[PDB]
């Protein structure tokens, strides 16, 4: 049974078929400021909510490769969603990735953390990798070896722990993001085999992301 995490946006959830799916890797790509990082932050809060509110009562793991994680943004999203910001921050496991090899290494200390948490009322239900390729790009056919291997460990983790894997870039589900007018963002499903290739409009607000 696939679990779905609400993005915060009805329009975006509809395009995704209800939300980002567990046992799958959602890959969101676009230029900087396109909403990819705002969506990752909103998901780290949403996952924590009960299923009736668009969550999976789960914990989140935020792997950061380019200093994109902002706890005061988590605080804001949580506050404006009527949650305790301190409790929300508590169930978001932040790990910084210093290079591609350490990035892959973190998947293993993600597994260790996911086991200890499995028999709790808040097991991990989301693993964010913001961004997937930055270290691979800046360090290197080869690099293409070490990449599709990293994606393999991500899949193992998604199936192994019934977690949604959410990656940003510039797999399962590729979503192209772009800025719109005025401060709106536009999403577009790419090569989706089970969903139609439409578009959805969403806003970056105080609640993270919404219509």
């Amino acid at each position: 049974t696939i679990g779905r995490i609400s993005t915060g946006s009805k329009s975006l959830d509809k395009l995704l078929g209800g939300g980002i799916e567990t046992q799958a890797i959602t890959e969101v790509f676009g230029e900087f400021g396109s909403g990819k990082t705002q969506l990752a932050h909103t998901l780290a809060v949403m996952v924590q909510l009960p299923p009736e509110e668009g969550g999976l009562n789960g914990s989140a793991m935020y792997i950061d490769t380019e200093n994109t994680f902002r706890p005061e943004r988590i605080r804001e999203i949580a506050q404006n969603r009527g949650l305790d910001p301190d409790e929300v921050l508590k169930h978001i496991a932040y790990a910084r990735a210093f290079n591609s090899n350490h990035q892959m290494q973190l998947l293993y200390q993600a597994s260790a953390m996911m086991v200890e948490s499995l028999n709790t009322d808040r097991p991990y239900k989301l693993l964010i990798v913001d961004s997937l390729t930055s270290h691979f790009r800046s360090e290197y056919a080869e690099r293409q070896q070490k990449l599709a291997r990293f994606l393999a460990m991500l899949h193992r983790l998604a199936n192994e722990f019934d977690i949604a894997v959410f990656v940003t870039n510039q797999a399962t589900l590729r979503v192209y993001l772009r800025k719109g007018k005025g401060g709106k963002r536009i999403a577009r499903l790419i090569d989706a085999p089970h969903l139609p290739e439409g578009e959805a409009v969403f806003s970056i607000t105080e609640k993270g992301i919404e219509d």
